[PDB]
DNA sequence: AGTCCACCGGGGGACT
DNA sequence: AGTCCCCCGGTGGACT
């Protein structure tokens, strides 16, 4: 659960252990000894809680302690299955923590995507935990996916064809002279619901925790969405990041221009919203990088950034905030 | 030396050791047991050769594993020193090899453009080792400057003044916002009148001691201010290996460069290169085939021109060397 | 001392 | 099984 609980590890079929003896199973040219089960860990740490959506005292839990917790929980079973023979690599920890900030952080998104949608249809503002009700006018027309988008993904792919076209136009023009435009993705992308989902119940339910099969739904959520997407109703991209590096800022601050230069550039899309969140900015070096304004943009049209902004959630709580007020306000020029 | 060599490294006092140990002497906030001379390892590994300016069995060596030595030797000597108790993590390393690669590489393209500028002022070709002379028609005015540019550095710094100015009639109606600048991990700069017959720029050098790294490390400040647009030669980014998210960072600079002295100092388009060992998956190369974002305002090419896998320490040096002799044809005698 | 910078390799899971 | 994708935190040194 969310405090480790020597019981509930217990009944835990060995392969939903949050670590993993391969000291027999070597992986090919890795000297792993024991892997850290993210999957499982995040059902055993959140299989209920979903922060933000919890006990007021998790809700505003200093959001650190909370996204390190699943690990400092696996760090314990170990140790009381293995104990010194145990050891792990920090770039594992490294590796896991930075993933469930990611996962996590979504889920508390998706959430409050739920409630939205919610009240966006027919439904009221849910009671608990509280949050102030958004004022907009509500319409089904206005309810929204929240696609944390998997790695190699494309975000192009989101689009409807046409729009698809007119892009891999482009690039073929570009291709006509040794010259590409590559399109990656960021971590994850909140959507307006293409038309003929705005009746399905799923973009509705609020979820309980991080359960394997909970998990699922919402790293998949993304194929549903496929070729549906116009081009203006990529609302936002988030960028995930646990701590920064001055040279780990410029993923999302590329494809941020990448993607304005196509969506607005190439398709007249209102402006793109980008923005990163972090756990730990290290200076004011970072807020200044992401002040940059966007490329494409500076050879007739307005200039704005490319990262509307870099946020540093104190507590689950204020993510949710944070993102309830952004929709009340971003779904305002969209005629329900 | 480059072979690890017991006696020497006794022969070593200990603020020279390539291990340091801190067990007691604590970093704030650190971990960290045992530390990483890397100024004593190049110095150690690197004080008397400088590959592909050192003996042929050096200067076509693997060159991963010519990069990997300074750290091999270093794990050696702690082994011997604190043979229970000798652990450093992963990371320390990475960084250590990280920056070494950084280095060297700039201290291989150094010695380059000393026996270039040499050639170009009326010296000789000088062929310790062999390297096919340059058929560009020479002159002191194609003498080049390679800048291993430090942390936090400025690329702009190195402009000259009417060149900055102008990065800011256009910088300053745009301020809520702005748009920042950092920096290549080393520049090659045309190099300047004033400096065409002073004669560090030809010397080359023989290992990489206390001294000889920070005459490389300092080079930048000399050139500050004093560097036309279009004299910016070439830019390269060292990356010892390639993750698909760590690539982003050249990417970004070379299309600021290039929107600000192309779009905005009206330069030729710029040259910035990336050079790894260790790839690992090429989503890379396609990533860096990427169109310039400037460009495709106006009328087009790569903002990454290359990017770029050494053999040997030879391979780097020769590659450098073509580059000068079709690039510095431009420069007027 | 304390603060900032930019190095990169060991990773768990998708996918084939 | 093999390969690839994107995670980030632990660092050695320049400054103040
Ligand atoms: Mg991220
Ligand atoms: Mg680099």
């Amino acid at each position: 659960p969310f405090t480790y609980s020597i019981e509930a590890t217990r009944n835990l079929a060995t392969t939903e252990r949050c670590i993993q003896d391969i000291r027999n199973a070597p992986v090919r040219n890795r000297s792993t000894q024991f892997q850290l089960a993210q999957q499982n860990m995040l059902a055993y740490t959140f299989g209920e809680v979903i922060p933000g959506f919890a006990s007021a005292g998790i809700n505003g839990m200093d959001y650190r302690d909370v996204i390190g917790r699943p690990v400092e929980n696996a760090v314990t079973e170990g140790t009381h299955f293995f104990r010194d023979d145990f050891r792990v690599d920090s770039n594992a920890k490294a590796k896991v923590a930075g993933d469930i900030f990611e996962i996590v952080s979504s889920a508390v998104m998706w959430n409050c995507a739920a409630r939205w949608n919610s009240l966006m249809v027919g439904e009221g503002w849910r009671s608990q935990p509280r949050y102030s009700r958004p004022t907009l006018s509500p319409s089904p027309r206005r309810q929204v996916a929240v696609l944390n988008l998997p790695r190699s993904f494309d975000w192009v792919s989101l689009l409807v064809p046409e729009s698809q076209e007119v892009i891999e136009e482009f690039r073929a023009g570009l291709r006509k002279d040794g010259l590409g435009l590559p399109t990656s993705t960021p971590d994850l992308a909140v959507v307006v619901l293409p038309e003929e989902f705005q009746n399905d119940e799923m973009w509705r339910e609020e979820i309980a925790g991080l359960t394997r099969p909970n998990q699922i739904l919402l790293s998949g959520a993304y194929q549903r969405l496929q070729g549906r997407v116009q081009p203006g109703e990529i609302s936002l991209a988030v960028a995930f990041k646990r701590s920064l590096r001055s040279d780990r800022l410029y993923q999302p601050l590329y494809e941020a221009n990448v993607m304005q230069l196509l969506l607005e550039g190439k398709l007249g899309a209102p402006k793109v919203e980008f923005e990163v969140h972090t756990l730990a900015p290290e200076g004011t070096n970072a807020f200044v990088t992401y002040e940059a304004a966007s490329l494409y943009g500076l050879a007739r049209s307005a200039v704005h950034r490319a990262i509307r902004e870099l946020y540093v959630p104190p507590t689950a709580a204020d993510l949710a905030r944070r993102f309830f007020a952004f929709l009340n306000e971003r779904m305002e020029l969209v005629n329900g």
